[PDB]
């Protein structure tokens, strides 16, 4: 019953503590509350081990007690508060936080977690101030700091920009040779001007903390299969995804699982959240061969023995340091391969992967020492989208005449074409190396047309047909709207619709504005400079990142009107008002993956400048894909002129937008067959090593 015992078996657990003995110490702080239970200290420290060993309900039972001994301790409160954050009790986090500010107005760790909160429910705004008050009461605060650099980054405020690269970097170089886990997130590390190595070390870091996690369930090493004979001569692949349903990641591959060829192979889809009810969830529980809802066992040990117990051979792990991941499974090792894919842009760094799929394209082989897994091309590109299952009505388009374009006034739909031949006079416009491109004459048809459209209508009927206004689809069919459900109207959509100038250039970036830096708006501007005929077409995503865009823009000297902006669509609408843009500008600090194979599929073509890091080089290896290497610049010089000349010159404009018009069908780009069965030939190569005795090693054809 001794305090100044159980205070010297306190300061000894520290010790243990840091010397990454996180076992040994959690066993001196009991022994410490054995001997003093009124111990605040040690509840406090049990807890902050506890909580890293994933042992959350315990450790908020311990929090609790270091508060009642200690009522003034604000550090426990905002600590507890973090630990409730992690099991989902947003609520009562919030709560832990204010009340420790209120008990230390001074007390900068509770100001940055409040606004982590903020950050993660979309109030950016808030969380920027919430951390700018953290920074003040505490001017070295790396948490703090890299978490404001992301919030700014976010909302595209580049005040001091060059300089804040400059600390970051310093920050993760000071933490990484103390041997500390870097502040900055490894998702989140592709945005800043890190090494390599820095950016590898990052996830290694990260990827670590599933190791006492873990290390708590005292599980044995799982026994492999060494053959294929239990699964009757089928190679067992497991996805692990927390996306299966409406996330750009089943927009990519829903497909995949029911084109995989069941006399080789047996499909696992291991999901990481619960039913949404989308369509796109409907499709992978349908087609999958066996779809296991992994959100019903939280326990990474018992989830771990439901993977291995189905007897998988490749796992493959579609998270990465996303959202919603739980990487834990894979740390455990229940395959005997391992591999990453499509769903994160980046190296886990850890030793529980050994595969990442990629290409020669994205990941060229003298730059294989970014990342720790061993490479595994896919002959063209890694990646895939589902664009031509989800949007087949986008396919084919036809224009309306006002005195031709071919993005001024467009029109899809499945019955496009009884609908045309319903229609009087209709000209016929070829497309020169089978394809055209009809064309409506300014008729009194056509101009109902655009009556609906500039009386903002939802819809209207000609020869029985119906025609939808592109901004409506939502009303009409909700599904459709969504991309779960192939609209079954004729859609309109137009440049008026959403400001755009009808006798103008116009440059799209669909992407988040997170994606832009201060040198690729330089780059932006010097070309819309060069092209004076024309505009640049941004979303607000966020919308509090426009004002900031628009004043970098005119410090360059760029007027308002020169870019416009437009609000976030739903998925239909996103992809098919593509078509209304001449040529789109890719960003090359982070190019746009997902929202690349959108702009391709309306046969939109991108330009974009191939960087180092895989996340930026994405665009790069879509268009080699596609059979567009023209429109891949080699720095940033070439990136202008590219862009500049296909601004400029309209018969090389219509040359290229005629490429990727065919392409997009021709080439093995939106081909998710062919990706499925390339993607079934890597696997049977990795087993065939792994099988043959062999570790992991680099797999190039
Ligand atoms: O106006 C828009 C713009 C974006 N998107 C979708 O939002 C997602 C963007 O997610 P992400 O930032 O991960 O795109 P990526 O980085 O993969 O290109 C994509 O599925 C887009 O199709 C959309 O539905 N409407």
């Amino acid at each position: 019953s001794c305090p100044t015992h159980a205070d010297s078996l306190n300061n000894l657990a520290n010790i243990k503590r840091e010397q990454g003995n996180i076992e040994e110490a959690v066993r001196l702080y009991r022994k410490a509350l054995e001997v003093f239970p009124e111990f605040a200290a040690a509840h406090s420290n049990l807890a902050s081990v506890l909580q890293q060993q994933g042992k959350l309900q315990e450790a908020l039972m311990h929090y609790k007690e270091a508060i009642r001994i200690s009522p003034t301790f604000a550090d426990a409160y905002s600590n507890m508060g973090n630990t409730l954050k992690e099991m989902q009790d947003v609520q009562g986090a919030l709560q832990c936080y204010t009340r420790a500010i209120q008990i230390n107005p001074a007390f900068a760790d509770a100001h940055s977690n409040l606004a982590s909160i903020h950050k993660d429910s979309g109030n950016i705004p808030e969380a920027i101030a919430s951390y700018r008050t953290a920074l003040k009461l505490k001017p070295d605060f790396p948490d703090a700091y890299c978490n404001l650099a992301h919030c700014l980054q976010i909302v595209c405020d580049w005040t001091d920009y060059d300089e804040r690269m400059k600390k970051l970097v310093s920050i993760v170089a000071d933490q990484l040779e103390k041997n500390r886990l870097p502040s900055v997130h490894p998702h989140h590390s592709m945005l800043y001007p890190l090494s390599h190595g820095f950016r590898k070390a990052i996830a290694e870091r990260h990827g670590n903390l599933c190791l006492d996690k873990i290390n708590v369930l005292h599980k044995p090493p799982y026994e492999h299969p060494k053959d294929l004979k239990l699964s009757d001569g089928r190679l067992r692949v497991g996805y692990v995804s927390s996306d299966f349903g409406n996330h750009p990641t089943s927009h990519l591959m829903q497909s995949i699982p029911g084109m995989h060829n069941p006399d080789k192979f047996e499909v696992f889809c291991y999901a990481l959240s619960p039913d949404d009810g989308t369509n796109f969830r409907v499709k992978v529980m349908a087609e999958a061969n066996h779809f296991i809802d992994l959100s019903q066992i939280p326990c990474n040990g018992k989830a771990a023995d439901r993977i291995h117990q189905d007897g998988i051979h490749i796992l493959v792990n579609m998270n990465g340091y996303t959202k919603g991941a739980r990487n834990e499974l894979f740390a455990l090792r229940p395959a005997p391969i391992q591999a990453m894919w499509l769903g994160y842009p980046g190296t886990s760094g850890a030793l529980f992967m050994d595969y990442i799929i990629t290409d020669q394209e994205t990941s060229p082989a003298e730059v294989a020492e970014q990342y720790s897994e061993k490479l595994a091309y896919m002959p063209h590109t890694f990646f895939i989208g589902d664009h031509a299952n989800m949007f087949p009505h986008l396919k084919k388009k036809a224009v309306i005449d006002f005195k031709i374009y071919d993005n001024r006034i467009v029109l899809n739909g499945i019955d496009l074409k009884a609908f045309l031949d319903s229609l009087p006079d209709v000209k016929i416009v070829k497309m020169k190396c089978a394809l055209n491109m009809p064309v409506i004459p300014m008729n009194t048809i056509a101009e109902a047309v655009i009556e609906m459209i500039n009386r903002g209508q939802i819809q209207i009927t000609i020869n029985g047909f119906s025609i939808s206004n592109g901004l409506a689809t939502t009303q009409i069919n909700n599904k459709a709207a969504t991309g779960e459900e192939v609209p079954r109207t004729i859609i309109v959509t137009t440049r008026s619709q959403y400001g755009l100038p009808e006798d103008a250039i116009v440059y799209c970036n669909f992407n988040q504005l997170y994606k832009i830096d201060p040198s690729t708006l330089q780059m932006w501007a010097n070309i819309l400079k060069r092209v004076p005929n024309s505009v640049l077409w941004l979303l607000r995503f966020p919308a509090v990142g426009e004002p900031n865009i628009q004043q970098y823009a005119q410090n360059m000297g760029l007027p308002q009107n020169r870019i416009i902006f437009s609000p976030v669509a739903p998925k239909e609408e996103h992809v098919r008002r593509g078509q209304l843009a001449d040529v789109c500008l890719d960003t090359p600090l982070c190019n746009g993956h997902t929202t690349g194979m959108d702009v391709l599929w309306a046969g939109t073509p991108m330009v974009t400048m191939p960087g180092e890091t895989l996340a930026s080089r994405v665009a790069a290896s879509q268009l080699t894909c596609l059979g567009c290497l023209e429109l891949i610049a080699k720095n940033r010089q070439e990136y202008e002129d590219i862009a500049v000349k296909l601004g400029t010159d309209l018969e090389y404009l219509k040359k290229v937008r005629g490429k990727v018009w065919k392409q997009r069908i021709s080439s093995p780009l939106f081909n998710t067959k062919q990706y499925t069965m390339e993607l079934e030939r890597l696997y049977l190569q990795m087993w065939e090593h792994y099988a043959a005795g062999n570790k992991p090693d680099h797999m190039i054809k």
